[PDB]
Protein backbone atom coordinates (compact mmCIF):
# COMPACT_ATOMS: atom_id res chain seq x y z
CA UNK A 1 0.00 0.00 0.00
CA UNK A 2 1.35 3.72 -0.03
CA UNK A 3 3.35 5.05 2.26
CA UNK A 4 2.72 7.52 4.52
CA UNK A 5 2.13 11.21 3.73
CA UNK A 6 4.98 13.32 3.25
CA UNK A 7 6.02 16.29 6.35
CA UNK A 8 4.01 19.33 6.34
CA UNK A 9 5.98 22.16 4.02
CA UNK A 10 7.58 25.11 4.21
CA UNK A 11 6.39 28.35 6.46
CA UNK A 12 4.67 31.04 4.52
CA UNK A 13 6.19 33.83 3.43
CA UNK A 14 6.59 37.23 5.81
CA UNK A 15 3.25 39.19 5.70
CA UNK A 16 2.72 42.32 4.41
CA UNK A 17 4.17 45.76 5.67
CA UNK A 18 2.06 47.25 8.25
CA UNK A 19 -0.25 50.63 7.80
CA UNK A 20 1.55 53.94 8.89
CA UNK A 21 1.28 55.48 11.90
CA UNK A 22 -0.97 58.11 12.76
CA UNK A 23 -0.12 61.94 12.55
CA UNK A 24 2.72 63.74 14.23
CA UNK B 1 3.97 3.41 -3.80
CA UNK B 2 4.96 7.16 -2.43
CA UNK B 3 2.28 8.39 0.23
CA UNK B 4 0.12 11.71 -0.52
CA UNK B 5 2.15 15.22 0.02
CA UNK B 6 2.10 16.39 3.56
CA UNK B 7 -0.21 19.69 4.68
CA UNK B 8 0.35 23.17 3.93
CA UNK B 9 3.48 24.68 6.30
CA UNK B 10 2.47 27.22 8.97
CA UNK B 11 1.45 31.03 8.61
CA UNK B 12 4.30 33.01 7.64
CA UNK B 13 6.10 35.74 10.31
CA UNK B 14 4.24 38.86 10.19
CA UNK B 15 5.04 41.79 8.04
CA UNK B 16 7.75 44.71 8.48
CA UNK B 17 5.73 47.84 10.18
CA UNK B 18 4.51 50.59 8.59
CA UNK B 19 6.16 53.58 7.92
CA UNK B 20 6.05 56.65 10.19
CA UNK B 21 2.50 58.84 10.15
CA UNK B 22 2.18 62.19 8.32
CA UNK B 23 3.32 65.40 10.09
CA UNK B 24 1.30 67.62 13.07
CA UNK C 1 5.76 -3.26 2.69
CA UNK C 2 4.58 0.14 2.04
CA UNK C 3 5.25 2.59 0.11
CA UNK C 4 8.12 5.74 0.71
CA UNK C 5 6.91 9.25 2.26
CA UNK C 6 5.13 11.39 0.30
CA UNK C 7 7.02 14.78 -0.52
CA UNK C 8 6.41 17.81 1.77
CA UNK C 9 3.68 19.77 1.59
CA UNK C 10 3.25 22.84 -0.30
CA UNK C 11 4.42 26.18 1.28
CA UNK C 12 1.93 28.07 3.94
CA UNK C 13 -0.10 31.03 3.72
CA UNK C 14 1.70 34.69 4.06
CA UNK C 15 1.43 35.54 7.46
CA UNK C 16 -0.72 39.27 8.52
CA UNK C 17 0.18 42.50 8.05
CA UNK C 18 3.35 44.11 10.37
CA UNK C 19 2.35 46.53 12.84
CA UNK C 20 1.41 50.55 12.54
CA UNK C 21 4.73 52.51 12.08
CA UNK C 22 5.15 55.23 14.41
CA UNK C 23 3.72 58.61 15.06
CA UNK C 24 4.77 60.95 12.44
CA UNK C 25 7.19 63.75 13.56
Amino acid sequence: PPGPPGPPGPPGPPGPPGPPGPPG
